[PDB]
């Protein structure tokens, strides 16, 4: 199975620079969004969760196929609250009808990351909307009431190793958990992209406590979380030396995360020996706007 990008019609860098600019503008003025957190993380996990249906063995789910716009993708439990996420990005492509489905859900996450202060995330056009039959099933996404063992074999299916892992979870210093979409609760406000994760799993004195949904999860005196698939990544010796390895060195995490998000939105496409260059948008506040 090859999905084979396909860059929309005409387009060019300069287009997806205004794409870009209009997720920037409107993620800076809707700005009380779930305790005035903003829409940042959600489009981050929005873009995760599209990329992470993919499956090494026969390409099916990923990014490609833009399919989460389909009710089964759409009402997977897995997605609970990430309608949030599409409703933010409507608006968006009403304005620029060109832009694929699965193009504008990765580079929402893109986007989302950069203006939370992230590092830059080379991003490819291309993708290219599926019918509704190619939309994966539920169950693909990942639970967070397992160990570090079921974390690594489940990433294998993403084509992701240890280093990959432990730097894409740092996405976990964003935003938080909400009782009633995954049964994990949260105190948490932060919108800036850190490697604060790290930080936190080494420096804070967690309790394994069960919240009011009956599960457990790991809690300081601080106020701070982590689910049992963070707290993993300090039970295991493997993970833990690369969780002090990023707690250690920003800038090698920020790199680091890069590679492995622009990874996992490209996991299943085939770029053609002449497609264009990634592209490497501009912020807002380098633009000055
Ligand atoms: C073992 C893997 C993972 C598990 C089990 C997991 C689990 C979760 C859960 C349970 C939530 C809370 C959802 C809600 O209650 O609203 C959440 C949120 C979030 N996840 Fe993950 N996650 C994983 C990996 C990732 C990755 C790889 C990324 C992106 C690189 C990511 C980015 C996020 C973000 C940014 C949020 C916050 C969303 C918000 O504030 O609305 N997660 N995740
Ligand atoms: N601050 C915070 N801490 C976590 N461990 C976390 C996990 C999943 C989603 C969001 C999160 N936010």
């Amino acid at each position: 199975l090859v999905h084979v990008a396909s860059v929309e019609k005409g387009r060019s860098y300069e287009d997806f620079q205004k794409v870009y600019n209009a997720i920037a503008l409107k993620l800076r003025e809707d700005d009380e969004y779930d305790n005035y957190i903003g829409y940042g993380p959600v489009l981050v996990r929005l873009a995760w969760h599209i990329s992470g249906t993919w499956d090494k063995h026969d390409n099916t789910g990923g990014s490609y196929g833009g399919t989460y716009r389909f009710k089964k993708e759409f009402n997977d439990p897995s997605n609970a609250g990430l309608q949030n996420g599409f409703k933010f990005l409507e608006p968006i492509h009403k304005e620029f009808p060109w832009i694929s489905s699965g193009d504008l859900f990765s580079l929402g996450g893109v986007t989302a990351v950069q203006e939370m202060q992230g590092p830059k995330i080379p991003w490819r056009c291309g993708r290219v909307d599926t019918p509704e039959d190619t939309t994966p099933d539920n169950g693909r996404l990942p639970d967070a009431d397992k160990d570090a063992g079921y974390v690594r074999t489940f990433f294998q299916r993403l084509n992701m190793n240890d280093r990959e892992v432990v730097a894409l979870m740092g996405a976990h210093a964003l935003g938080k958990t909400h009782l009633k979409n995954s049964g994990y609760e949260g105190g948490g406000a932060n919108n800036v992209f850190t490697n604060e994760f790290y930080l936190n799993l080494l420096n804070e004195d967690w309790k394994l406590e069960k919240n009011d949904a009956n599960n457990e999860q790991w809690d300081s005196k601080s106020g701070y979380m982590m689910l049992p698939t963070d707290y993993s990544l300090i039970q295991d010796p493997k993970y833990l030396s690369i969780v002090k390895e990023y707690a250690n060195d920003q800038d090698k995490f920020f790199k680091d995360f890069s590679k492995a998000f622009e990874k996992l939105l490209e996991n299943g496409i085939t770029f053609p020996k002449d497609a264009p260059s990634p592209f490497i948008f501009k912020t807002l506040e380098e633009q000055g706007l």
